[PDB]
């Protein structure tokens, strides 16, 4: 394990590493501001990029024309493509109706998530192309429900808009559409009906909510929840623990990383239902937690966290 | 709403409701120590009246008879008798082979019973007239559990629920168990070492509302599915200071849709079981809750005890 300190009161909205170097789209400014963290040497520098704040980051690589993109997500609905090699060869694709909340990539696709609850589907070859427009675009919610986050089981893919658990497949038609307030029942009302904020799919889909320290377990085929897991007890058993999930990330099989908003790090083991490990205080508060691949069979995952003035780190371990 | 202070030191095991009077099974001795209270002069006697510490208390009247027999359960499985007009008139019934962990008197169309839970999973039923009897045996003796299980709560709506271990027992008029649910599969939605701990109330309404022993949640079972149906956590309900275990002490259900809950901090919930919200929340009503009942003259009974020295109070409010 190493750990990055980068420049006092830099705040990280999003990362997305490079195949070591990391791009970071800056949260302590209100234009679109793009950072880069050289992972060897810990050297850092930025660039105003964009006229709003930077909100998700892509990476967008074509193999058969050798180019690699790095796409910005902005508040204000710009998608802005910057050439990894050459910075001077940038450009921006057709512009959102509302910011960008979320990017991911799929023949390969670039997904784009909005604030309204559109969903804009662009393919690798078309990124290259000055205002180029989606595909299609798939209005699964409105202005009030954001789309937040999009995975996979690592086809079909799997998203969260507002209370909603949806997928879509090569067709790009929403196909299930599960409404998750129904959890209601089993857990407590106000993390219920907070918005799904990430979505981890494996035998099952566990998804986190807006200040909540409850992860939703929900069945594929049933649609039905199948499970909670609730990390203020699990933190408990020093008492004023808010146990609020920011991040959930899977490692291989049967095993589920979780960062809490008071800098807590909680590793499950799907298959016994069972706490393998806790890492208290790792930071103040944990922002993001990903895996990563850097080069050629090297396999990392990354944890970017604050503490308090503030100060972001940046650890990165070997995912064995 | 009022508040009547008991002697320093004195410890509540159980109470029963009966000027309106309560008859208390004192904890801060290992004899017999019943007590009684009258609520309104707020005036308190005691008597040693057995060899081992009351934990249960029973009112059996006979309105045919005309007479009213307290029952006290004791710990090495007394089941003392005394009359509530003429405390000379006393006698013990049947001993039980372990200590008496429930008390309780049904009605079955008609008939009325005493049940008798034990520490060793048993349920002994003696019917009303069998109590009047100097070592009367009961009716039948229905073995639940084991040693490790003790049968700790009884409660109705005619069918009897009650809860023994991690198992919710019923049975009707034929005095044979009915359904057995196992509650150590709330698991998947509760935290497991919450649903592992035994059962120390339940009570009856639409569904089962279940609290067990060292623990923030409320089990909610559906009776026709034998299927959990629901959870209330105390700990997220208290927090929306946030140090609160919200262990469940005592569950006591109010009329129509209202379930109180006592927890371990001495805070009362108050929730709404046909909007599942929440409508009051009493912090810091008394240092911890021990016993919440309902009695008719009609009016809420609250136990609570404050902390070398040890300071238990009654709170009554008319509902
Ligand atoms: O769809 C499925 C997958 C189910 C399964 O095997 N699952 C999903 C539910 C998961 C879950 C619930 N409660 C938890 C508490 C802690 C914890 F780490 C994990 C959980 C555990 C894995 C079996 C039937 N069918
Ligand atoms: O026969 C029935 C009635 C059940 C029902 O209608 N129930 C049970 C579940 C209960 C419940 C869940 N979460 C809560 C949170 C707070 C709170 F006060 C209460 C609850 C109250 C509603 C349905 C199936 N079986």
């Amino acid at each position: 394990s190493r750990r990055i300190l980068l420049p006092k009161n830099v705040i990280v909205e999003c990362m997305v590493a490079t195949h070591a170097s990391i791009w970071l789209g800056c949260g302590h400014t209100d234009r679109g501001q793009l950072s880069f963290l050289d992972l060897n040497t810990e050297g850092y520098t930025s660039e105003e990029v964009a006229d709003s704040r930077i909100l998700c980051l892509a990476l967008v690589h074509l193999p058969v024309e050798k180019e690699s993109w790095i796409v910005s997500g902005t508040q204000s609905g710009t998608l802005l493509v910057i050439n990894t090699e050459d910075g001077k060869k940038r450009h921006t694709l057709e512009k959102m109706t509302d910011s960008v909340t979320c990017l991911y990539c799929n023949k390969n696709f670039l997904l784009v998530g909005t604030a309204d609850g559109k969903l804009a589907i662009f393919e690798d070859k078309t990124v290259k192309l000055k205002g180029a427009a989606p595909l299609k675009i798939l209005n699964i919610g409105n202005v009030s429900t954001p789309l937040m986050c999009l995975s996979e089981s690592t086809n079909v893919m799997w998203g969260g808009c507002g209370t909603k658990i949806f997928s879509f497949s090569n067709d790009f038609t929403i196909q299930k559409l599960i409404e998750t307030r129904t959890s209601q029942l089993f857990s407590y009302a106000a993390f219920s009906d907070s918005n799904i904020i990430t979505v981890v799919v494996d035998t099952a889909l566990y998804i986190a909510k807006q200040n909540s320290p409850v992860v939703e377990v929900w069945d594929k085929k049933t649609e039905k929840l199948c499970g909670l897991i609730d990390c203020v007890h699990f933190l408990r058993e020093k008492m004023s623990y808010s146990g609020r999930v920011k991040t959930l990330c899977l490692q291989k099989n049967t095993a589920l990383w979780i960062g809490t908003g008071g800098g807590h790090i909680l590793l499950l083991d799907l298959s016994t239902r069972r706490l393998i490990r806790v890492i208290y205080n790792f930071c103040n508060s944990v922002r993001v937690m990903m895996t990563a691949q850097l080069g050629s069979l090297k396999n990392v995952m990354l944890v970017l966290g604050y503490n308090r003035e503030i100060q972001s780190c940046l650890t990165v371990w070997d995912i064995n």
